[PDB]
């Protein structure tokens, strides 16, 4: 006896369900996948380090992963390709609490316990040390999975790698509930420490197994159409979309997750396009880190997107500064406002 | 070539991470899988209805599923086999709130919106109607996924199928939040409605893809040894094991989830053995529901377990009465008490 066929396509998130996963869940909830005759089985990982080996080996069809992990996957023999962007350049850094002895000076990290998520965070911090008169032995790296912010708050690490709209928000809100100044939640931006220009290495991407892409090109195209439809809706109607997401996934109804969503809002890619200049820069960064070979070719494609490509940006420094001001403003206001492009 | 193999084995839960998943997470957390040279990738479904098609098609290697869904999967051409038991005969019923017009009489469900999880809940309630002077048109079945208790509380359904140690606990605690009597959270036990004698049909099982079992019998045996090791530890040291689980999965650190764990505790299978009489009874029930063909054989095996099989329980009725009393006491007094075997 054989087995019946399933048309269910597995889609593995990069993390436990989080506010920025809204386009995937909303495309399902609102029937946008069904309208494209797709059945998407959304799966969440217990351990984010499992994602690329599962997608790359073909055990899972599609999913999400940040740019460093995506590039490294194919270099390690797990052939995935980025087919689009979800969250563009979210600020990423070593998060800490003001008054613990850590400052904006990287050298203040001497003798500290620094949390990282899975694997590459430690590689990044280790590489930074030589640029600041330090060695990897000058700190203790602690693998924390999805609990970096929690462990900072609980004091079992002194600081740790996280993104501004997720981990930093958790720190800020926890400080407030304690009666502490939320401004005490700070980060040493990793793009600045590594002298990279922006947090391009932290863009979260839609990825797919190469064989899956080859064997299901229509499905990939239609998946991205449905995602685009949900993304358009969410960007136009964030409050209503957020309510819908939370009705299905009640974890998202909390005040904390709502604060996170407000902070994520400006980062969502409206076009889903892979940004060429970012990929070029992170590829070179990965080579510097000794996780990608010289001559490595970036593993992304825009071939499955069915609408026009936005123009390249000559001045992302300017745009990044606008983002800074926007995010700082978020700390004291409600509401949802997208950045206006130059 | 460059494409590498993975050793990861995918394990898909039957539900969002919940208290009764503790043996799986603990086997991982405490390094019991590692000690058996296993790398288990624990995955959580966003839609429990996806589980058996994924495991049965081979898209996922192993997972959890309750008995009705497990039987139905192989009957429908998605070959999975139960290799052991996780949660034995948990009380399951149509949960409701006192004062809404619903009573212990099934006829009080006329004109009600009744929530079910995925598919078979509706089939079960539909079949029950004929035994209580009703038809499937006498109520409205509403598909709710993992949010049955939530939607009862919010009033968008009137009642719905749930397990005593999960959904009924959510209702009890929410009633306390409203400053109401937690005893207003009740259920019509479905085993009693269906004349089944016990909730055999709701037992939650360890399942695996048939091809995976055939090609990897050694890994299956090792997996079950590691699960048994974690199960032994958790049953012996519930407070400590629970704290370990919550440190990894912070949602489990809540008072609500702790109360759920206390209510789950007596149901865990100590031996992991498939209970023959239950499989016999539920196979016949499935045939009665027209979900299994007349000649269907039950899809389980105990051959991958590595310790003695406990004797068949002499007096199942006596055991079920002890459990009823135990769970009543657990509601009001909490704690961790295992029933003494005859």
């Amino acid at each position: 006896g054989s087995h019946m066929s399933t048309n269910k396509i597995t889609f593995l998130l990069n993390w436990e369900a989080a506010p920025y996963h809204i386009p995937v869940y909303l495309a399902n909830i609102k029937g946008y996948f069904k309208d494209e005759n797709l059945d998407i089985a959304i799966l969440e990982p217990s351990n984010p380090s499992d994602v690329t080996e599962l997608v790359g080996s073909g055990k899972v069809d599609m999913g999400l992963k940040a740019m460093v992990g995506t590039l490294a996957a194919k270099a390690r023999g797990f052939p995935v390709t980025s087919i689009g962007s979800l969250l563009d350049e979210p600020f990423t850094g070593i998060c800490y609490l003001e008054g613990s002895g850590i400052t904006s000076d990287f050298q203040s990290l001497k003798g500290k316990r620094i949390g990282y998520v899975g694997e590459f965070g430690k590689i990044q911090v280790d590489e930074l040390t030589k640029h600041y008169g330090m060695t990897p032995d000058d700190y203790v790296a602690v693998r924390c999975g999805m609990n970096v912010a929690k462990y900072i708050l609980e004091g079992t690490i002194d600081c740790g790698i996280g993104i501004e709209c997720i981990q930093q928000v958790e720190l800020e809100e926890a400080l407030k509930e304690q009666g502490k100044d939320s401004n005490d939640a700070k980060m040493l931006r990793i793009d600045k420490l590594a002298e990279l220009g922006c947090c391009c290495f932290c863009t979260i991407l839609y990825i797919a197994n190469d064989k899956f892409i080859a064997e299901n090109p229509q499905a990939v195209k239609k998946f991205l159409k449905a995602i685009k439809r949900a993304t358009d809706y969410m960007l136009a109607h964030p409050r209503e979309a957020w309510a819908e997401y939370g009705n299905f996934k009640p974890t998202m109804q909390t005040d904390l997750n709502t604060k996170k969503f407000q902070r994520c809002y400006a980062y969502f890619s409206e076009s889903l396009y892979n940004v060429h200049r970012d990929w070029r820069k992170v590829n070179n960064y990965g080579k510097r880190l000794d996780i990608l070979p010289e001559n490595y070719v970036p593993n992304y494609t825009n071939e499955y997107l069915s609408w026009p490509e936005p123009k390249e940006v000559d001045d992302p420094e300017k745009a990044q500064d606008l983002m800074l001001k926007h995010q700082e403003e978020c700390k004291t206001c409600g509401g949802y406002k997208r950045l206006v492009l130059a």
